[PDB]
């Protein structure tokens, strides 16, 4: 049969990309970075802590059950394949479950959780507000290699917080063929908010894997693959021929299978690759996207079923978010992701910036794991 890590890699990516598709369709030309892999990781953990219909909705949307024979082992085998030194470029992924030590957990849960994710259940005391927040933020900061140091802002969690599932994803890759110094080739980006910014324009002529793609509405899209030196990972960049064609035409059809198809339809052709030097730092509220995918029970107090975790008290997902940071430069790309699902928490209203952007996708090709994807303002 197929290589198991590849199997779950696609299932996880398919789900995460569908989640991204939701955030894109909700905000036209939204400038954002997202991690399909990260959202899939935490949601897989949510499957075990959740039960009844709430659990059935997650599994339906995700398209698989973490409890199923060979599911968790394959996902673990994937973490290892992704993080392996043989990739040259580095990926670091770690999951964590923070439960209120008080919270009387259902019999068999804790040892069963460790069995599937190995992440080891961490019992904390949320009543010590500032202490619990530090413990979780410090964990994230550590596992994102310092990139995301403040996932949980002040007031984010409190005595009422009972659970918080988190995924820390870190990626540091070096271009197979770097770009020359772009500090003297800066352009004026006139943002929609009425401001102008000077963005360095990296440019290089070389042969890159490329393929053309037409949407249902017959629009032509430029799909270019910019590989990382390890040749296992690469950044697929997508841009329409006509600067009149909205990116929505692409994201409304964007899927993990499509991206997979893009890769297979490529040929090394010479092109003058122009890529702006940027650093995008956004935080996505995953509530609506997940709800849109059918996971509504989890957010509603008197409907959410966390009986697999504990049947001591009623529990429901208060906040579901993903903080992502991406730094693209002449040398390579440094990306980090922190997605969390918190039972009882206050999340600062989602900031949504919109400026006609282009699409990019960081992907681990051997397994087909799309780690990152986002939209950055096109010059």
């Amino acid at each position: 049969v197929h290589h198991p890590p590849s199997y779950v890699a696609h299932l996880a990516s398919d789900f995460g990309v569908r989640v991204f598709q939701q955030v894109a369709q909700a905000s036209k030309d939204r400038n954002v970075v997202f991690s399909p892999y990260g959202v899939a990781s935490v949601l897989a953990m949510l499957q075990l802590t959740t039960g009844g219909e709430t659990q059935q909705q997650i599994q339906a949307a995700m398209g698989f059950k973490i409890d199923d024979k060979g599911m968790a082992p394959a996902l673990r085998h994937l973490y290892k394949e992704l993080m392996g030194p043989w990739n040259k470029d580095e990926i670091s992924t770690t999951d964590a479950i923070f439960v209120q030590r008080d919270l009387k957990l259902v019999q068999g849960f804790m040892p069963h959780f460790f069995r599937l994710f190995r992440s080891t259940v961490k019992q904390v005391d949320f009543s010590e507000v500032e202490r619990a927040r530090f413990i979780i933020n410090d964990w994230v900061k550590t596992h994102t290699k310092g990139m995301i140091s403040n996932l949980l802002g002040k007031g984010a969690v409190d005595q009422l917080t009972r659970l918080v599932l988190v995924n820390a994803l870190y990626f540091n890759g070096q271009w197979k063929t770097p770009f020359p110094d772009s500090s003297t080739h800066r352009r004026l980006f006139h943002k929609s908010d009425g401001s102008t910014v000077s963005v360095p324009m990296m440019a290089q002529t070389n042969k890159f894997n490329y393929t053309e793609f037409t949407t249902p509405d017959g629009h032509y899209y430029d799909i270019l693959e910019l590989p990382y030196h390890g040749d296992t990972l690469s950044m697929f960049i997508a841009a329409p021929y006509e600067k009149e064609v909205p990116l929505s035409a692409l994201t409304n059809i964007l899927s993990a299978q499509l991206i997979s198809h893009w890769k297979g339809n490529m040929t090394r052709l010479p092109r003058l690759l122009v890529l702006p030097k940027f650093s995008l730092e956004t935080e996505v509220d995953l509530r609506k996207p997940l709800e849109n995918l059918g996971m509504t029970d989890m957010f509603r107090q008197f409907q959410a079923d966390f009986t697999s975790l504990s049947d001591q008290e009623p529990l429901h997902v208060a906040q579901a978010l993903q903080k992502v940071k991406i730094e693209v430069n002449e040398s390579g790309t440094v990306a980090s992701s922190s997605t969390a699902v918190i039972v009882s928490a206050r999340m600062a209203p989602e900031e949504i910036i919109m400026d006609r952007p282009f699409l990019f996708v960081v992907r681990h090709n051997p397994t087909g794991t799309v780690l990152f994807m986002g939209q950055v303002m096109e010059p």
